[PDB]
């Protein structure tokens, strides 16, 4: 091992804190892993400063970690996420759309399909409306209709577009009962509430109040190789929570094997996040691959090339089952832990400890 996990975690937090500062009003949900994998794969077609800018933007110190170890970590991670036995029910995809007039390098197309198990297509960008249709049809087919009309605009000068999508519908190892789901208040702020569907269950949870984070920290395992970590900040401590989050704090939580009783209230969630990666990753220092000076000679040898379009959409559903453990609950008052106010969450792949998803819910029904 998990050599690149600390870098992915730092990239995840840099990405989250930028999105959180740009809008303090919207639900956030994105996949650090899928974004970093897409651009680690893209770097194979870049050289020199364009290449170095991408790997540094993904929080890799190129003077300390060899590039071979970087790609080994991503391919090893893509391995655990894409195996036929996975109960994770995780559908991710990366589509590369290149102008049909370009002479493509076979090494790049081979590395993209073989090493990173991604898809590359040629498209007539002279027909902008038909190019957008083929791109959106690919994403809609890849998500069985979950993501429709991903791309809304394409510039006329587009010759290279990247789409990265990921859809997650997890199944809890210890599920909620549908009969127990009821409408409850969600405190969008200290004086305002909205009604949301709220799951609840009495059980033995990996849960604790953390004075360091001023938050309740709930960990719940999915069927498969992933764990959801929910952070419920104390009154007025949301910003304090986001500032303190580090990878080492996450690791300590994952190692805890203690369970305690609690009456958990957790909202049903169906949230999405759509991000312009050119704008977003440009704030993280990745700019040259999107500019006219881009060194994409690994993709096409003769003609100039730049990445004109890059979009990420992540979709999350949280419900009671997602599709027979008996827990012993003591005769004692369990704390009432209600996720009925803005909270942060992370999904962690258990093998690599990599951050599959990161997000914040400010309002479950603001769809």
């Amino acid at each position: 091992f998990n050599k690149i996990t600390p870098n992915l975690a730092e990239f995840a937090f840099r990405l989250y804190r930028q999105l959180a500062h740009q809008s303090n009003s919207t639900n956030i949900f994105f996949s650090p892993v899928s974004i970093a994998t897409a651009f680690a794969m893209l770097s194979l077609g870049t050289k020199a400063d364009t290449h170095d800018e991408i790997l540094r933007g993904l929080n890799f110190n190129l003077t300390e970690i060899p590039e071979a170890q970087i790609h080994e970590g991503f391919q090893e991670l893509l391995r655990t996420l894409n195996q036929p036995d996975s109960q994770l029910q995780l559908t991710t995809g990366n589509g590369l759309f290149l102008s049909e007039g370009l002479k493509l390098v076979d090494k790049f197309l081979e590395d993209v399909k073989k090493l990173y198990h991604s898809e590359a297509f040629t498209v007539n960008f002279g027909d902008t409306e038909e190019a957008k249709k083929q791109i959106n049809d690919y994403v809609e087919k890849g998500t069985q209709g979950k993501i429709v009309d991903l791309v809304k605009e394409l510039d006329r000068d587009t010759v290279f577009a990247l789409v990265n999508y990921i859809f997650f519908k997890g199944k809890w190892e210890r599920p909620f009962e549908v009969k127990d789901t009821e409408e409850e208040d969600f405190h969008v702020d200290q004086v305002t509430t909205v009604k949301v569907p709220m799951m609840k269950r009495l059980g033995m949870f990996n849960i604790q109040h953390c004075k360091k984070l001023s938050s309740w920290v709930l960990l719940m395992k999915y069927l498969g190789n992933a764990t959801a970590i929910f952070f419920l900040p104390d009154e007025g401590k949301l910003q304090h929570l986001e500032n303190r989050l580090t990878h080492d704090i996450i690791t300590k939580f994952l190692e805890n094997e203690d369970r305690r009783s609690a009456s958990l209230h957790l909202p049903k969630l169906s949230i999405t996040g759509t991000y312009d990666l050119k704008s977003v990753l440009g704030q993280l220092g990745i700019t040259k691959v999107f500019s006219n000076g881009a060194d994409l000679s690994g993709v096409t040898e003769e003609a100039p090339l730049k990445l004109s379009k890059a979009v990420h959409k992540a979709v999350l559903t949280i419900d009671e089952k997602g599709t027979m453990f008996l827990e012993a609950i003591p005769m004692s008052i369990p704390p009432e832990v209600k996720f009925n106010k803005p909270f942060v969450f992370l999904m962690i792949e258990q093998n690599t400890k990599s951050p599959l998803f990161m997000g914040k819910v400010v309002n479950p029904t603001q769809k």
